[PDB]
Formats: structure tokens, C-alpha cells, sequence
RNA sequence: UGUCGAACGGCAAGUGCCCCGAAGCCAUCGCACGGUGGUUCUCGGCUGAACGCCUCUAAGCCAGAAGCCAAUCCCAAGACCAGAUGCCCACU
């Protein structure tokens, strides 16, 4: 076993990270994010003066050590979301039948996917904002915006996964809703 | 057909036989009715290390089978209900 294993992250000036009982909360401009990591059993320290977030594993094997970088990446993702946010752009690609997507408040309705008469409905949580880009700029583009990367994604995936071609060749019939660009909003 | 003398009333033929027949019973031979959530498989994904990259996983996640579990439905306290009540009586 390894007596000490560390992972250190640098906290920007705007954001403040607070840890208490393996419960991380990152608060800055644009919002506040919270993660529960009580299943991990690591030593999480925050140096406010030096703006550092350290995660330590004492007497750990490879399996416990593998969680240090995962925790560091999670905290980095929350810092990035609190600072600049996350924006996922998905595009409706089709060969013959146009895929008509209507976006109400937190509601997405997909119609005429491969000519089907069934309407696909998706409810988006209030923490993720869904919009539709007007066709003059880019055709059939839906934008998901939010602080949580794990919440901005998943929504873009429940939209991709609901429009799946069934009982047909997937080399042919390439139509669907695909995530094209992942970026930020600020 | 027999038989009370005939008619009437019947009667015997272990319900004499034939036709129609209520009520009841009964026929996919008639008619009515036959519901809802979860947890998950397989799978496909998300975020993400190990392993500066990668990766559905490894810690987490998301979806998700006529399986499975509950609801509904049938029996139900030896499931010993200090559930609630109506009257007496005992105690008081
Ligand atoms: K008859
Ligand atoms: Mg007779
Ligand atoms: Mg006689």
C-alpha cells in the first residue's frame, strides 16, 4: 500500500470551495453547485489562503487510489460550471423525414422521426435550460445550458436515446439527434 | 288400447303417446365485465479515473424485458388486533 497519495487543484479567484464531511460545495458567480462524495472516504482539505483543494488517500491500493483523480475532476467540473457554465448543442440529422422538435418551457416534443406518428416527450429539470436555435442561423439545433455538466449532459443523451432507429439497418438510416459541440456559455 | 253401463269425470299402460308450455336451471348456442406503479435483466448511454490519452465502471449516474415485487383482486387475527363501537354485568 501507499502511505500517502495526493491530488491538488488550483481554485480560481471568483470561486470558493467548501468541504465538510466529504460534501463539496463550490460557490461563485452564476450559481452554486454541491456534490455528495460520502461514498468515497478520502481526506479533502481546502487551503483558502493559497486557493488549493487537496484530496488525499492514506494507505491505499490501486482501487482506492483511482478515486483521487475522479474527485479532482468532479471538483474541477463544478468549478468550471460555476464560472463559465456548460452548453451542449445537439442537431437533428435526417435523410427523408424532417424531425420536428418543439420546445416549450422545460418540455421537448419530437415528431415525425422516420415518419412515425408517435410523439416523443422529454421533461427537462429546472436546473437545465433548453432552447431552440432559429433555423435562419443553424437548422434544427437544440441548446442545453446549465452549471452542472452531469445535468447538461444526460439531457442531451435522453434526447439522443429516445430517437433511436429500431428494426432497421443502422449503417443505413443514420438519422437521429446527435450532440455536435460541447462548450461553455460564458 | 283397456276399464268404471254411456255422457261427464276420469283412470291403468312404473310420466301410454303427440303438440304447445310457464317458472327455474342453463349455452362462447345467448349476454356483461376483465386496471396500476416500482425494482431490475439484457442492452445502450452519462460523468469519469486507473493508465499525462483513452475508456458505460471502477466510485458514481441515466434509461431500461411478456421476467420480478407491490397496488387492484380472492381468503384472511394461531397475525391471538391495548382497532373502534352498542347494550348489560363485574369492578368501582
Ligand atoms: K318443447
Ligand atoms: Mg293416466
Ligand atoms: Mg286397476
Amino acid at each position: 500500500v501507499k502511505v500517502k497519495s495526493l491530488c491538488t487543484l488550483q481554485i480560481p479567484e471568483g470561486v470558493t470551495v467548501d468541504v465538510k464531511g466529504r460534501k463539496v460545495t463550490v460557490t461563485g458567480k452564476r450559481g452554486t453547485l454541491t456534490k455528495d462524495l460520502t461514498h468515497l472516504q478520502l481526506d479533502l482539505r481546502v487551503d483558502k489562503k493559497n486557493r488549493t483543494f487537496t484530496v488525499i488517500r492514506w494507505f491505499g491500493s490501486k482501487i482506492p487510489i483511482a478515486c483521487l483523480n475522479t474527485t479532482k475532476a468532479h471538483v474541477q467540473n463544478m468549478i468550471t460550471g460555476v464560472t463559465k457554465g456548460y452548453r451542449f448543442k445537439v442537431r437533428c440529422a435526417y435523410a427523408h423525414f424532417p424531425i420536428n422538435v418543439s420546445v416549450d418551457g422545460q418540455n421537448i416534443e419530437v415528431r415525425n422521426f422516420l415518419g412515425e406518428k408517435r410523439v416523443r416527450r422529454q421533461l427537462v429539470p429546472n436546473t437545465v435550460k433548453v432552447s431552440q436555435t432559429d433555423p435562419s442561423k443553424v437548422k434544427d439545433e437544440i441548446v442545453f445550458d446549465g452549471n452542472d455538466l452531469e445535468q447538461v449532459s444526460r439531457e442531451a443523451a435522453v434526447l439522443h436515446q429516445m430517437c433511436l432507429v429500431k428494426k432497421k439497418d443502422i449503417r443505413k438510416f443514420l438519422d437521429g439527434i446527435y450532440v455536435q459541440t460541447k462548450t461553455n456559455i460564458e
